[PDB]
């Protein structure tokens, strides 16, 4: 169990009682959204599975579809998201980003770039069972060129596992190689860049990016903005952020989702849901440090209603 | 479904008739090995299955069991081998290689590196279906290290599968990558090697190896002999030979089993049996081309008795 999540297993818990309470609030006049939120936002993801199992034993009807009926708008999205397992959620999100004409580059990049080997292995499995097809083949189908190559590599989830040993020689070499394949020469050797950033372990790459500043006038992120463009650039920039500092990566995505006019609800929700039981505490930490005010504070200003309430619960506090 | 095999189905078949003559030969005084070979080594594997059935039905005893008792030495091994189905044979040999302290690396490598996806799948099914445990597990328990990773990957039999289109860009990239991962750098990146050599299709790798010769002063085989050692080396050398020219791979194996004093009978017998209905013609072709005389010739010189005849029948002709 991750210690940096914001949402934790409810101390004293009973699935069957929750199921009853949920249904009650669902049957009530005008629906008792408040209750449904108060319960689901304060139960771990695994406890939610049990509640969905119990609710079906009582009503013979699937909790998800029931709640889908009683709810609507952004709130519905949030709840239906908190009910799926992490892999199911991520799988459905990856499927959604590729559904129809076009590709939601942003969201495809976000998931594939931040998930770990362990998380990806489970996603590939669930994605197959859920959509009777492989994530890979789906990815190869909606993307092309170098972006496709990069996304396929990351989705494999075969990055080397971090070793107890620091390979200073390899770090330097990988550093020079990154400089030689880009800033140092006209054009770019994208395959070399891809090879290294997807195969080396994160800890190792973190040091590589540091050594890299010793050979290049520009750091990795900057060098990227200069060497590539389009979806490719977007991908590398996201991936490098996830390697250097993931909690920070998400705090920035969260900031971008609310900073301006309106709200990019699709992004805000996915993060608040998927990272609630992972590193929400570090994210809030990085967010508060960088922007001056709490994440909580931004959510208050950008959202309202039960929807807001839901998000503020997943946030955890820092009011 | 193997136009290049030397042993093909006997036209006027009669599982019954054959079964009878077998029983007669077995019950004859001193045992009539001559007619037993004359029959079994001229009937297709699928046919021998029917003969085994008709025989069991008539004697209430198992043909294999009967012959094991009636025969001995090298002949017994040849016959007992021919009675098992391709999958069953490979399975047993495979198991035979790992049973007992230590591991017969050569036998294990030969089978794992030369079998195609289809053949491997059926072996995986028939293996557990025989020793009540996944082949992979047995392999993992007997193997260790880089050697293990390679054997496990090959065993899965999930190599890319063979297309229409030649991917020139990928052929070059793989070659350059193989060099960058081996001869060009201090040490070796065994994972990248395993990755490329186990996941790309054979027609593709053949070109990869040719193109590789454009980056390195030494070809793949030689590069391997310099980059790695022990079982790992042994495996790679075999694997690459199977990719470049399988019939030649086997001709070379057959030649090594007889070139010197005595005879590595196990190897000779396994190849003669396991390849008799697959590519024995190309193997004989490649053999005569490289060594001057025919395979028939070498077998003739290295073996005698009824054992000799069986091998000569499995071989084909080309006196
Ligand atoms: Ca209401
Ligand atoms: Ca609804
Ligand atoms: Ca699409
Ligand atoms: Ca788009
Ligand atoms: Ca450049
Ligand atoms: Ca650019
Ligand atoms: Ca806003
Ligand atoms: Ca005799
Ligand atoms: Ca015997
Ligand atoms: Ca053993
Ligand atoms: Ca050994
Ligand atoms: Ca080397
Ligand atoms: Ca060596
Ligand atoms: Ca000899």
């Amino acid at each position: 169990p991750s210690a940096y999540g914001s949402v934790k297993a409810y101390t004293n818990f009973d699935a069957e009682r929750d199921a009853l309470n949920i249904e009650t609030a669902i049957k009530t006049k005008g629906v008792d959204e408040v209750t449904i939120v108060n319960i689901l936002t304060n139960r771990s993801n695994e406890q939610r599975q049990d509640i969905a199992f119990a609710y079906q034993r009582r009503t013979k009807k699937e909790l998800a579809s029931a709640l889908k009926s009683a709810l609507s708008g952004h709130l519905e999205t949030v709840i239906l998201g908190l009910l799926k397992t992490p892999a199911q959620y991520d799988a459905s999100e990856l499927k959604a980003s590729m559904k129809g004409l076009g590709t939601d580059e942003d969201s495809l990049i976000e998931i594939i770039c931040s998930r770990t080997n362990q998380e990806l292995q489970e996603i590939n499995r669930v994605y197959k069972e859920m959509y009777k097809t492989d994530l890979e083949k789906d990815i190869i189908s909606d993307t092309s060129g170098d972006f496709r190559k990069l996304m396929v590599a990351l989705a494999k989830g075969r990055r080397a596992e971090d070793g107890s040993v620091i390979d200073y020689e390899l770090i330097d070499q990988d550093a020079r190689d990154l400089y030689d394949a880009g800033v140092k020469r006209k054009g770019t050797d994208v395959p070399k860049w891809i090879s290294i950033m997807t195969e080396r372990s994160v800890p190792h790459l973190q040091k590589v990016f540091d050594r890299y500043k010793s050979y290049s006038p520009y750091d990795m992120l900057e060098s990227i903005r200069k060497e590539v463009k389009g979806d490719l650039e977007n991908a590398f920039l996201n991936l490098v952020q996830c390697i250097q500092n993931k909690p920070l990566y998400f705090a920035d995505r969260l900031y971008d989702s609310m900073k301006g006019k309106g709200t990019r609800d699709k992004v805000l929700i996915r993060i608040m849901v998927s990272r609630s039981e992972v590193d929400m505490l570090k994210i809030r930490s990085e967010f508060k440090r960088k922007y001056g005010k709490s994440l909580y504070y931004y959510i208050q200003q950008d959202t309202k209603g039960d929807y807001q309430k839901a998000l503020l619960y997943l946030c955890g506090g820092d009011d």
